[PDB]
């Protein structure tokens, strides 16, 4: 049976396969037609039908799990297209996480002999979190930040150390979001939630500026200004309230400036989607560190596929929570963004 | 001179006024005929130019302040219509609060030999708000809430008392959202603030439904479905997230149900303007909620006018933060939500 760990949440499936590279001759005629066929679709091909895609840059190499060498890959789909997932394998242990572990359960179950082992959200992506960074990403650190995030001369990725992780806050920006304080590899919570997330951004970015997928929005959101739409403090005070330290530049009223029509009709939906972005990404940031001041951590790490390859919100979300935490917090990122609840999922097989 | 006092808002001004009753004939005889025509002028008409309402029933009556009887009289206009309030008073010692008083001051010193004194938000909102709720609404509870938020059958409007005020969390939804603690009349600070206020959903609301007015918002709103556009847990488990207490009927997702096409050419402005104002109003309840944690209080108080003739975001703030906080937390709520820092303004005349 092949080493599968999947994590199917509201809008993206993340599957985690380790695929052994240490196979003896005798292991390879013992192992089944079936076996080598999806071995080699899975490895040689990138994309898989018309929305599958191996993020083949975050593979690990020569991994020792479970007793043997191998290669863990890392690939995702959208949950809309999980029946077609499903209809390709009914024509086998999966250990499977988020929220469509249970709802799609029945649907699993049409696999023949297939057995589903659901396993908690949380568990899977604080142990596949802990596992990623003690193995290091081939050697390179899985954990970095961006140094002088105040300068934007001097702010450069950097790596960053959590060979001893506790505490730690985890931000996982999905659908929603979700804010876990993590002391312990066994003392977790879920401290709160958002609905404010990726999802929110990609749903109102369509809404108002039509665009068809992601990386669009992110295209959009780069050439546009979302001072255009959004009213600042500036707009209200004509400077810097300073009274309680507010800058000019900063925010006071997200989409304010819409409420006037000769604004609405001068507006690019550029501008629209950047201030989209801005308005997800601060809200975030600002629970973040609520959550960091009232949990007393201050390492913020930011998770989930809202964040990949969106550098603008991870060097918004790396300004803020240093700014406005006069230094205090520290926005961390990872490698493996999206995969963890996978992998942790994956790290589950033992226990079945 | 006439006893005024103004709160300059990003979207909204407001302005307190005081029209004495116990005039003498001598002071009769002595009062300029400006005097006389202003005094008039507020006190015979409920709406002036085509801009300015006086909300009548917020009138306080018989109320003795700085020595002499009177009533409080309570006046909004938009803050884009200034300029033809500031003309009209070109063809007397101005107290004014808010952003405004600074970006238009230059404009209030074209009236000639006006003397403008600019007093800080904070302080007029905390003694705006701990006056009016010692001299009572006419006898009548400033301060009221809704029992039995949880159940809909029984929620109904039931005055609170605040003879005790302190400890007190205020939560100021104007444009942008500000947090307050109030330890005691002279120990208050400003927690933090966020910028998806009431300018977020009008903005967002004319962007998405074409609305003309916060009234039109709020109308459409009220014949809207949110789930149209919310993803729920529901959407993405199937049922409740039990493992973390979270209901099927909970948002996972703000508007995370608009990233499929279907469901955009499928959902209704109304269902729109419906969503906005939950994800808004819920926002905000659970960012008050996190500050009241952290700062140990367990009075949260409502002011501004995104609430005004607003039950929906109303009656959502009480059930929320009755519902997550599991019964610890009070949503409290007044009947003068959007003008005490124009009576604060006005309370500072003696210091003149
Ligand atoms: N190719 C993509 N398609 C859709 N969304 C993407 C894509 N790439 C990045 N994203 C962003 O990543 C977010 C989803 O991230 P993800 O962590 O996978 O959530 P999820 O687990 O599927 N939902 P949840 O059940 O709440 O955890 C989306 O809302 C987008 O903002
Ligand atoms: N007639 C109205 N016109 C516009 N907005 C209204 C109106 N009535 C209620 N509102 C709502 O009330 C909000 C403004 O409330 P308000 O407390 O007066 O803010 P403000 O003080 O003018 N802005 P700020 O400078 O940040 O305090 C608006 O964003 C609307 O959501
Ligand atoms: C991965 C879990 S998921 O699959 O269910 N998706 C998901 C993602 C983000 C948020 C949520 C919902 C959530 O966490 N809530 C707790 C905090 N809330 C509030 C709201 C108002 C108030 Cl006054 N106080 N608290 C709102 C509800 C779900
Ligand atoms: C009445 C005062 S006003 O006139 O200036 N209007 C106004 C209304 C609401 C909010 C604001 C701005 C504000 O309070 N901020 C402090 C908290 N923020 C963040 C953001 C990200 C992070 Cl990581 N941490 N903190 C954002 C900035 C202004
Ligand atoms: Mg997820
Ligand atoms: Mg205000």
């Amino acid at each position: 049976s092949p080493w599968f760990g999947m994590d199917i949440g509201g809008t993206l499936v993340k599957l985690s396969y380790f695929e052994p590279i240490d196979i003896t001759a005798e292991e390879e005629q013992e192992e089944v037609e079936s076996l080598k066929s999806i071995r080699k679709y899975l490895t040689s091909n990138v994309a898989y039908g018309s929305t599958g895609i191996r993020d083949v840059h975050l593979e690990l190499k020569d991994l020792t799990l479970f007793g043997r060498r191998g290669n863990l890959h890392f690939i995702r789909f959208p949950t809309q297209d999980l029946p077609t997932f499903i209809q390709m394998g009914r024509d086998t242990v999966l250990c499977a996480t988020g929220g469509g572990a249970y709802k799609f359960e029945k649907d699993f179950r049409t696999i023949g002999n297939l057995h589903l082992h659901k396993l908690d959200e949380l568990d899977c992506l604080v142990k596949g979190l802990l596992y990623i960074d003690s193995v290091s990403f081939n050697g390179q650190a899985e954990c970095y930040y961006f140094a002088n995030a105040s300068e934007p001369e001097r702010c450069q990725k950097m790596p960053f150390n959590l060979d001893d992780p506790y505490p730690l806050l985890v931000v996982n920006i999905g659908s929603g979001v979700s804010i876990l304080a993590v002391h312990s590899k066994d003392n977790y919570k879920r401290v709160t939630g958002t609905s404010l997330g990726g999802g929110t951004f990609l749903g109102l970015c369509s809404l108002l500026t039509g665009c068809e997928s992601f990386e669009e929005a992110l295209e959009m959101a780069s050439k546009g200004d979302s001072t255009q739409a959004d009213k600042l403090v500036r707009d209200i005070y004509g400077g810097d309230y300073e009274r309680f330290g507010l800058p000019g530049w900063a925010v006071a009223s997200s989409f304010g400036n819409m409420i006037y029509k000769e604004k609405r009709e001068s507006v690019s939906k550029e501008d629209l989607a950047r201030a989209t972005l801005v308005t997800i990404t601060n809200n975030i940031g600002s629970v973040a560190r609520m959550c960091a001041v009232n949990e007393k951590i201050n390492r913020v790490v930011f998770v989930g596929n809202f964040l990949r390859v969106n550098t603008l919100s991870m060097k918004l979300l790396a300004y803020a929570l240093d700014y406005w935490s006069k230094g205090q917090l520290k926005a961390l990122f990872l490698e493996h963004e999206g995969y963890f609840g996978a992998v942790g999922a994956l790290l589950g097989l033992p226990n079945f």
